[PDB]
């Protein structure tokens, strides 16, 4: 009872008896117990949460004893989450760990997480399987929880260039692209707040499919603390900084209103030309071509033109450019119908098509 | 078997290449102090490679260090802290050598501890409280040229992003760095020492007032692991052949000249003995880079305050050669009074000045 308080007596001081108070009465679901979530389960546990929920299937494999905070040689064939409750319950006794040796889906978390007919205050995503993940925030958004995602930490060298902002604004780092931009096919574009850093090592000997390859065995820590912290400061009322977002709607409007007038020119069908809404103009600018017309690399007073003349009106044909090079393309390749070919170099139609074959991965 | 080492380490192996690794096994890490910041630092440099550390650390696992310290439990409370950890990092790294020592840390006893068996010291890390003692290891580290690192403090520390590694010059802002700074500087040090630290500004709720008698407050259970993380990471990219932002100083020594030159000018105008590293103090610590009556940081210099005072570090004012020759001419040489010239603003925000600078002596 009065023994509990005197182990916490640090933060007890620090967020306040309103404050601590506050993170005892919730409830947290991890999923993924690896060399990331390992240090969330603990460091909550330790700064004193009483119900958490760990959701891996996988044993600790040899290779985990470099990064995960509370394993040991004798725990290599452990089930990760049965690993966390057996060295947590020497931490922390009063301390109900729901420890489940599954995997996770759509279909089995409507009957897992509510378990003991008790809603969930956050999830934290610490999953690597990409599929996995958008499939938990799609699921962890819709239902209004609050939620914090890992990205991958892999090739990261550097903890001072480590974050906590919405998925939107992650640009720059590789790790996030391949996720946020398969969440936005699904709608979701500012929702969800994740840790990440825009640290690039392409000069390494290392090695459009991009994927996770190595990692520095202390980072994963930074990122699993940094998260606990940003959870303990978010539940407590601590003042934080709020998460800045990349919805540009004004510029998206704009965009489409440039190829809705395209639409009205070609005189072509309104069951194809509504296709293209202010939330998938976004998706294309923002997530395939980056804000950049790929012909020149502007980005001053753009817009969307059909790309071929015989295809139909899709992701895969059109793209973005300056309005003098749009006029061009619709006056010369699609109105006159000439091969774009003469009108266009070899070196900008391989950028192209690829750009293309990159978007048909994501569908 | 060597084979256990890598098929464990291995990512980390892949990662910084085994001409990195081959650096981190030959590496002898002293780490003085091991509560918090310590603790997790300790553990994950041996957990990522280095297989020979030494731990200085008196005070025993207390029950209220249990949120902060990386691995210990309920079993192991009133326990040696040196110990606790010599337990759990050979229980994952039986190649680790671990030499644990119980007693506390002196300038004195420093070597007899470090060097005993022989081997030299590769790097140092701070995670000391007592500033005597921190300041004291800091100038050992830099006298004995041993590269070091120095946890600076975690109170009142909110936001994970915020740490940053880099020189003690460069930590002007964070507060807590000022008393560990300051005398480290009048020691005769103000570069060379790597340091983390946050540099939140002080938060609000739970312009002439600065009075440092500021010291701890409360930590966040989780902070103290984000400084152990980040040194040792630090550390392993350091030590090993990969690339690092590598950490660059603010000592305006140049400019340390340029305002001596007025100060030793005026003393030959009157009628010397003030050093170019106590003027460098004067400015960049005590008025901040800033004249306390305008606040301009252009065409500064250094002007007796008093006629009556002995030239000390509590009677020269920093200010613009505008405000050089006014003050000369009108306290130093027509001898006026003080409250005459100066408005009672100015006069208060320099007395504090020097009430500050008393304390550091
Ligand atoms: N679909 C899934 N649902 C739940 N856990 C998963 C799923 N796929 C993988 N995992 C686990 O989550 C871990 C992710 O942790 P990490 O690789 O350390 O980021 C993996 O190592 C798996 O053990
Ligand atoms: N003079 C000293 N020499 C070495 N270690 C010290 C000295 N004074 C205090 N310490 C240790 O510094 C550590 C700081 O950790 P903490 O008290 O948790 O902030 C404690 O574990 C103390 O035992
Ligand atoms: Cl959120
Ligand atoms: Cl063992
Ligand atoms: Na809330
Ligand atoms: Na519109
Ligand atoms: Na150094
Ligand atoms: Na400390
Ligand atoms: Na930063
Ligand atoms: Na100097």
């Amino acid at each position: 009872d009065h023994l509990f308080r005197e182990q916490l007596a640090r933060n007890y001081a620090f967020l306040g008896e309103e404050g601590m108070r506050k993170i005892k009465e919730q409830y947290i679901v991890i999923v993924g117990a690896g060399e990331v979530g390992s240090w969330v389960c603990t460091m909550l546990i330790r700064s004193g949460c009483q119900k958490i929920m760990i959701i891996d299937p996988e044993n600790i494999s040899i290779d985990s004893l470099n990064t995960h905070c509370c394993a040991v040689l004798s725990d290599i064939g452990k089930p990760k989450v049965q690993c966390l409750k057996e060295h947590l319950s020497k931490i922390a006794p009063w301390s109900e760990i729901k420890a489940r040796a599954k995997a996770w889906t759509k279909e089995n978390s409507h009957d897992l997480i509510f378990a003991d007919g008790e809603s969930p205050t956050f999830i934290v995503d610490c999953l690597d399987n990409l599929e996995s993940k958008v499939d938990l925030l799609e699921y962890a958004h819709h239902n209004k929880i609050d939620v914090i995602s890992s990205m991958g930490v892999a090739t990261k060298s550097d903890p001072t260039r480590v974050s906590i902002n919405d998925i939107s604004m992650t640009e720059f780092d590789p790790i996030s692209r391949c996720v946020r931009r398969k969440l936005r096919k699904r709608g979701i574009a500012t929702g969800i707040s994740v840790v990440f850093s825009n640290e690039m090592l392409d000069p390494r000997r290392d090695d459009e499919a991009l994927r996770h390859l190595p990692e520095l065995g202390t980072m994963p820590g930074i990122f699993g603390l940094s998260i606990a912290t940003w959870i303990l400061t978010k539940v407590s009322g601590y003042p934080m900084k709020e998460n800045e977002v990349k919805n540009r709607l004004k510029f998206y409007d704009s965009i489409l209103e440039t190829f809705q007038k395209q639409m009205a020119r070609l005189n072509e069908n309104k069951e194809r030309s509504s296709l293209l809404g202010l939330e998938e103009v976004g998706y294309i600018v923002e997530e395939m071509f980056r804000g950049k017309s790929p012909i020149s690399g502007y980005s001053t007073k753009l817009a969307l033109t059909k790309w071929e003349a015989n295809k139909e009106i899709s992701l895969t044909n059109v793209v973005l450019m300056t309005k003098e090079e749009q006029e061009i393309h619709e006056k010369r390749i699609l109105l006159d119908g000439e091969k774009l070919t003469a009108v266009y170099s070899e070196e900008v139609l391989d950028f192209i098509e690829r750009l293309f074959k990159e978007e048909e991965y994501y569908s």
